[PDB]
């Protein structure tokens, strides 16, 4: 289709992210003198059909706050997925290293509004993310934030995905039903979004600070939740706590979350 391009159109530069995102490189699309990001598969980091399906799914995603596909090379190996390049890197590092007078309260609402917009689109389009976290949000100039869209799964909005036996999760971002039963849904993405809000509010602190990973689930089942961060508006914390309702059904939708943030951003 229209997305297929010649591999030789791109010149590969260096690895991005220190391996955390797999085989991803900065590159140059020569014709346009345009920096792009390129993911490939040469070191057996995923299975071939999984990679090719990622590429297929990306073709369907079109939203201002989801990383945008530019093209693919899927005829013969090595296969490539080519996307827009986000200049800063990830939101976790961005928050940690930023000048807070610039990245101020208004900007944190702006960030939350952008990410919730992306998630509202995935909710509407029957996809789940499964790894929402600041390390998986990418930042460009002027505090533009886009959710990374590797790993998306198709799932009708009211259904559940069961992860493979033996799967290991990022415990501190993982909903209780996922931890206990390997069950994921758009509502487990909502849970993760609440943790992300806490990351934003703390300018990138590690969640459940000092708490043993093997005791996180136990704390959640006893109704422990992280306290409100310093400076965090009460309405924002209310939203975070709603994202952390034990029962998935009781958590807000992304459409509701995005509306709340848009309003707070517009009124700031
Ligand atoms: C300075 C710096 C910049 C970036 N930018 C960046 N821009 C675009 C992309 C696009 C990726 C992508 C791809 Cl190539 C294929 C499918 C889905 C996605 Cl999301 C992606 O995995 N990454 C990490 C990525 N990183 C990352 C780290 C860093 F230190």
């Amino acid at each position: 289709d229209k997305w297929e391009m010649e591999r030789t159109d791109i010149t590969m530069k260096h690895k991005l992210g220190g391996g955390q995102y797999g085989e991803v490189y900065e590159g140059v699309w020569k014709k346009y003198s345009l920096t792009v990001a390129v993911k490939t598969l040469k070191e057996d980091t995923m299975e071939v059909e999984e990679f090719l399906k990622e590429a297929a799914v990306m073709k369907e995603i079109k939203h201002p706050n989801l990383v945008q596909l530019l093209g693919v090379c899927t005829r013969e190996p090595p296969f490539y997925i080519i996307t827009e390049f986000m200049t800063y890197g990830n939101l976790l590092d961005y928050l940690r290293e930023c000048n807070r007078q610039e990245v101020n309260a208004v900007v944190l609402l702006y960030m939350a509004t952008q990410i919730s917009s992306a998630m509202e689109y995935l909710e509407k389009k029957n996809f789940i993310h499964r790894d929402l976290a600041a390390r998986n949000c990418l930042v460009g100039e002027n505090h533009l934030v886009k959710v990374a869209d590797f790993g998306l799964s198709r799932l009708m909005t009211g259904d559940t995905y069961t992860a493979h036996a033996g799967a290991k999760f990022p415990i501190k971002w993982t909903a209780p039903e996922s931890l206990a039963y390997n069950k994921f849904s758009i509502k487990s993405d909502v849970w993760a979004f609440g943790v992300l809000l806490w990351e934003i509010a703390t300018y990138g602190m590690s969640p459940y600070p000092g708490i043993d990973l093997s005791q996180v689930y136990e704390l959640l089942e006893k109704d422990y939740r992280m306290e409100r961060p310093e400076g965090c508006p009460e309405k924002v914390y209310e939203l975070m706590r709603a994202c952390w309702q034990w029962n998935p059904s009781d958590r807000p939708s992304f459409a509701e979350i995005h509306q709340a943030f848009e309003t707070m951003f517009q009124e700031s």
